[PDB]
């Protein structure tokens, strides 16, 4: 009796940001008009970004009143720090109602509670302001997972397999929540992977109900986590790297990072389904969510599995209209994917098929795969 | 067939901090001596400690190096992380090897890693850091716990009973490290709450190897992890705070904190005890490890459980000899207990006794218990 998902709720920030006009807001407000060589720069990838639109909670106003956050290298960890502790565990909360609705339960039946963003670090932490906010049990068995990265989005999963699975009757409420207000910085010719983060990264929460043994009547299904693993691709080290800075949180991105997924991507499904059936190849069989670290990245899980046109929609679906959200967005495109299902009238929410899986990608470079199985379309 | 403690290994860094010694230290390297007033304050504190010394990586070269770290509110917090981020790996992998040396199996057999320090956070983790520096296979399922704070020795243990409980076969690799540098600040009469760091705050390493089903004659289990329960203790969230901040990690620490503790201690007890048998318990028959916070809130422990002296022997002999470490140091009483145990002669890794329990206290305030059997000393 594995540990189902029996309900997906998200959340995004007010403010969107169109992709188009970004460029010429991103070099207006950061006061950087007279770089036209970076703005050339940032159009070609904006260009290639394959998003139309990202969710932001930053604005102006508060880049006028804190101009040390587009100061590159300049002190402005308190002031993002002061706006992200609050803003991350609020959006989680309207995410949380969001999935708490569609499971019908009862909030007094969540036992258990993980909380996971990269976005800022508190003690307490943001699973305790969730708690607060939403009116959990004060015995919620909690896990905070901070500054995990983009693999987090799969990790989540296995962990509350574990922990619906070894404890009975256990209901667990997952948030991933992602304010990128901390990562924003200015324009350098010297640290240019800014300007990738700049045209891709955006904000978002997700909220999952997990438990095994679902509610006749009550509790619906969508999948089953069926099994996870995580492993290092090797030789990547340098290809996420964040670091907790007076600057605010600093990153690096090589270039390299969609080379090391398309040359590892056989090996870690592979040994993935080998925990489950020793599936090893006609990966079309199966439905994805992948997390769309950029573009190029979906393009090579694509190519080196052989994947058909289309068979990525929900994942590029969802990188066009929000950005890559970090953590929450594989549950985002879990959602989209439901819901695609449904308007299409297939027989499982995994566009019908049955078997699917879910890869998290972030810092060492760590992959973390969950296999699923798709749920028949019900209430 | 529950999780098992399989082997506890510790480890400190080189530099031994005697209490008696401590304020003139302190006051000497961060050019307080003129401020008599907090002086003596920061006297009573250390009188009052129950701490006898403590071992910090920190230096008085380090801080001659960095006066920023002792200069109240400057920024500090790069050169912080940039020692603390190598130097809690590199105290974890001692304590590790320790835990590893005990259990007896070679480290390719480590299914799991659960990673937990408050002194340091970075992308990649500790937990990656330490798969490196150990070299456990690449495919090691991790845990990263950042800034949990000091309820998370008893957190990691029921982490870990349901990653080895879930997973046949699965052995789980704990590992707590604590270097408080990043959290050490200057003296002034407007944050009079870093006194009590500065004299009970101590660095340490633990590492625990948990799995369920031990084989016989190859592994030995220490303890059984029975079963936990985490709870916020009602109107306390001021109790204790830490803020991640460009100065470092500040902190406020509630003077109530023992008082909240005292009055929730019976009720987290017996909720937690409900969790594995209907009867009423008498706190008399089991075996402890507590987290030592501070002195006050051991002494709390004891007076509203009505326990006996001595009881709390092991909490407080590691708060004398190592100080308040965090999350590691209810590992490290664990540790001692069974050490005790075997020089007295007892029946039991418990102190003789069958059942036991590990109570954390942290943040929130947030208190975790592991309910834990003890095993035949063999
Ligand atoms: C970039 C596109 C769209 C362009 O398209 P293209 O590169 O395919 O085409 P082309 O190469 O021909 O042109 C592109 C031109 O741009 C330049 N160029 C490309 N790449 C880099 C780079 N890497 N450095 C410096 N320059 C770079 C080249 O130089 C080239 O110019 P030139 O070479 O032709 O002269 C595409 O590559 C692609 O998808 N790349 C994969 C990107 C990647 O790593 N995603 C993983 C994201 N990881 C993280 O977020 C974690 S980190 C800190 C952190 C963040 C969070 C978080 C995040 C979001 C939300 C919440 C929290 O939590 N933690
Ligand atoms: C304090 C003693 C020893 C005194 O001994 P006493 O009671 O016998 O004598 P008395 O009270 O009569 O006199 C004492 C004099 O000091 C003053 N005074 C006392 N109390 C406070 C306070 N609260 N504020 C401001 N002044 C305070 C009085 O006013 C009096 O002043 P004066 O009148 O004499 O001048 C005793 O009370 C006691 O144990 N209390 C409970 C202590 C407690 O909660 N520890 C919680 C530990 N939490 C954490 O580590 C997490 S936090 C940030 C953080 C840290 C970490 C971490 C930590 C370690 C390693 C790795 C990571 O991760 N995150």
């Amino acid at each position: 009796q594995h540990a189902k998902i029996l309900a997906i709720g998200t959340a995004n920030p007010p403010n969107v940001y169109h992709q188009k006009d970004y460029p010429d807001f991103l070099f207006r407000v950061t006061k950087n008009e007279h770089r036209t060589d970076l703005r050339e720069k940032f159009d070609r990838i904006c260009e290639k970004s394959r998003t139309k639109k990202r969710y932001l909670h930053l604005t102006e106003e508060m880049l006028k009143a804190n101009p040390n956050i587009y100061t590159y290298g300049a002190p402005s960890l308190d002031v993002r720090q002061d706006i992200c502790n609050i803003e991350v565990p609020k959006l989680g909360q309207e995410a949380a109602l969001k999935a708490i609705k569609e499971w019908g339960q009862p909030i007094s039946r969540i036992t258990h509670l993980i909380f996971c963003t990269a976005s800022c670090v508190d003690m307490p932490g943001c699973d305790f302001q969730l708690i607060k906010l939403l009116g959990l049990d004060p015995s919620v068995t909690r896990t905070m997972i901070y500054e995990a990265g983009c693999y987090a989005g799969a990790t989540v999963l296995r962990m509350a397999k574990d922990f619906a699975e070894n404890n009975k009757g256990a209901r667990v409420l997952v948030v991933c929540a992602e304010i990128t207000t901390v990562f924003f910085h200015g324009l350098t010719d010297t640290h240019l992977d800014i300007l990738v983060g700049q045209a891709l990264f955006a904000d978002g929460a997700s909220a999952v109900i997990v438990g095994a043994n679902p509610e006749p009547e009550i509790e619906r299904p969508l999948f089953e986590i069926v099994a996870c693993r995580q492993t290092i691709l090797p030789n990547s080290e340098h290809g996420v790297v964040a670091n907790i800075r007076e600057m605010g949180f600093n990153y690096y991105l090589s270039g390299d990072v969609p080379k090391f997924v398309g040359g590892n991507v056989v090996d870690f499904m592979t040994k993935t389904f080998e925990k489950v059936d020793g599936k090893k190849k006609d990966w079309n069989s199966l439905f994805f969510s992948v997390h769309p670290g950029g573009p190029a990245i979906v393009d090579q899980v694509e190519e080196k599995l052989g994947l058909k046109e289309g068979k990525l929609r929900a994942t590029r679906h969802v990188l066009s209209e929000y950005g890559n959200m970090g953590a929450p967005t594989v549950h985002f495109i879990l959602d989209e994917m439901r819901n695609k299902s449904i308007e299409e009238g297939k027989t499982t929410t995994g566009e019908g098929l049955e078997w699917g899986v879910v890869i998290g990608i972030g810092p060492g470079l760590t992959v973390e795969t969950a296999v699923l199985r798709s749920e028949s379309i019900r209430c």
